[PDB]
């Protein structure tokens, strides 16, 4: 029944798991976006249809895969899938794919996540979209580092990476 690729989550959330507000990001952290680009470069990005449209354009140097239940949905420079299994088919030969949100898409792929790249922002934003709860039993933190806080990046935040022990 198994897929061969590593399923990694890529997400940034606040102290209460908020990841979005009014179909956008509640914060603006250029430095954190650089870490995201650095980490995901050359790997497929899997994104919910809403997430993708908020971004608005294909992210260069990565396979953009959009998840939608719309069978007539198309976008140039991007791939479209309509299910977890169709993603696994498209990415069958990939080493590692990144589930890039948003919340519905995180929920979809949660039974399959092997590795978690999560930025935690030490602030409580007003929001309406939340990262799903996770049982970390049998996971281990393998990297942690404080983010750069300066004029362009006005919050305290940390990068964490957790690996499943399965
Ligand atoms: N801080 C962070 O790291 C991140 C924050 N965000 C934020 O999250 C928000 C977006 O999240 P959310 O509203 O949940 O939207 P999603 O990105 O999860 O997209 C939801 C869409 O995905 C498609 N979809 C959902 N379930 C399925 C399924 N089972 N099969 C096929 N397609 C499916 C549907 O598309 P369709 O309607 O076309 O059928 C649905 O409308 C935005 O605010 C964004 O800015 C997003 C990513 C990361
Ligand atoms: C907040 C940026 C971010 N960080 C982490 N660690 N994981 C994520 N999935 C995201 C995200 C996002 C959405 C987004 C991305 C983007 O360029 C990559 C541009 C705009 C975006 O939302 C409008």
């Amino acid at each position: 029944h198994h897929h061969h690729m590593r399923v990694s989550f890529m997400v940034a959330m606040d102290e209460n798991r908020v990841i979005g507000k009014d179909n956008n990001l509640p914060w603006r952290l250029p430095s954190e976006l650089q870490y995201v680009k650095k980490t995901t470069m050359g790997h497929p990005l899997i994104m919910g249809r809403k997430n993708y449209e908020a971004i608005g354009r294909p992210l260069p140097g990565r396979r953009n895969i959009i998840v939608t239940r719309n069978e007539g949905y198309h976008v140039e420079g991007c791939e479209v899938a309509h299910s977890v299994e169709e993603v696994f088919e498209l990415c069958k030969n990939e080493e590692e794919i990144f589930i890039f949100g948003g919340a519905q898409i995180y929920d979809l792929f949660l039974p399959y996540v092997d590795k978690l790249y999560i930025t935690k922002i030490h602030h409580a934003f007003e929001g309406d979209t939340f990262f799903p709860e996770m049982d970390m039993t049998n996971w281990k933190e393998v990297f942690v580092e404080k983010g750069l806080t300066d004029e362009k990046n006005p919050y305290t935040y940390y990068y964490h990476v957790y690996e499943k022990q399965q």
